[PDB]
């Protein structure tokens, strides 16, 4: 029941096509397909080897260039799943797979289907004692009430995000009560107004490169606190905050490649707890 807990992950490999056809915030540097792989094999191999968790591997499908992101099509709290509705058009054939996924795990199902409602799971952060919703290019304020009436026990509001990005751009949980967050004047902004809208103090973790502040807290069994995090190599000012989490065992994390088209350490499960 503790905050984080989890025994499954559902996870998908990229397609070849992701390299060229991901959606992607601004024209940058090459993708380099052959590392995004290896970034992800390393990534699975954590949450499933080293972890313990129960991994769900969902193959490629080529003409789903961002199936990879798999936690923008679901959020699961408790036993129960949204499917969510993308606000990429494009992207909503990914459902398909993961409602499947999710429904062979025996999770209530619950789908969202309104033609005028769309959510990215990247845009939600759970905290444990409520949700945040981000307002964004891809999800909106239908989406943000159809998730409400999901999960009906936890209050749930909105915080307004900037440009091409998702709620979890610049935030995460770190831990029971405690949101990382970056340093910049938007991310700032946003939590702000989430600490406002809340009932609840939280604690932060504040890093200087808010692209670092999307990590994976989890609780596991015989280990207690854990997070993935980027890596000193690719964020060392940010990878010395996470040093001081004396009591969390701290894994370093690459996802360079997949950076490239905007996806980050969350967007790459969807972790559950079947207790
Ligand atoms: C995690 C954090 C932020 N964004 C995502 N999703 C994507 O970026 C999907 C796609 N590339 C896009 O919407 O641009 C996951």
């Amino acid at each position: 029941a503790a905050f984080g807990r989890a025994t499954h992950a559902v996870v998908r490999a990229l397609p070849e096509s992701l390299g060229q056809h991901a959606l992607r915030s601004a024209k940058g540097e090459e993708v380099d397909v052959a590392r995004a792989e290896r970034q992800h094999q390393l990534y699975v191999g954590v949450l499933g080897s080293k972890l313990g968790l129960q991994v769900v591997e969902l193959p490629a499908d080529e003409s789903l260039p961002d199936c990879v992101f798999v936690e923008d099509v679901a959020v699961v709290c408790e036993e129960t799943a949204l499917i969510t509705r993308p606000g990429a058009p494009s992207r909503r054939k990914e459902v398909d797979m993961m409602k499947e996924a999710l429904e062979k795990l025996q999770l209530n199902i619950v789908e969202m289907k309104d033609e005028n409602a769309t959510l990215d799971g990247g845009d939600v952060l759970f905290t444990g004692r409520e949700f945040f919703v981000g307002l964004s290019k891809r999800t909106n304020q239908r989406g943000a009430e159809i998730l409400a009436d999901t999960f009906k026990d936890y209050a749930v509001s909105t915080v307004p995000v900037a440009d091409g990005l998702h709620l979890k751009s610049f935030c995460s949980m770190a831990g029971p009560n405690l949101i990382a967050i970056g340093s910049s004047e938007s991310a700032q902004k946003a939590l702000k107004i989430m600490q406002q809208m809340s009932d609840h103090r939280y604690d932060k973790l504040t890093v200087p490169d808010d692209i670092a502040a999307n990590c994976i807290y989890l609780n596991i069994p015989n280990k207690g606190h854990v997070l993935l995090h980027r890596t000193p190599e690719e964020y060392p000012e940010s990878a010395k905050v996470y040093e001081k989490l004396k009591d969390h065992m701290l894994i370093p994390v690459s996802m360079s490649e997949l950076e490239k088209v905007d996806g980050l350490l969350t967007c790459c499960s969807v972790l559950i707890n079947k207790k």
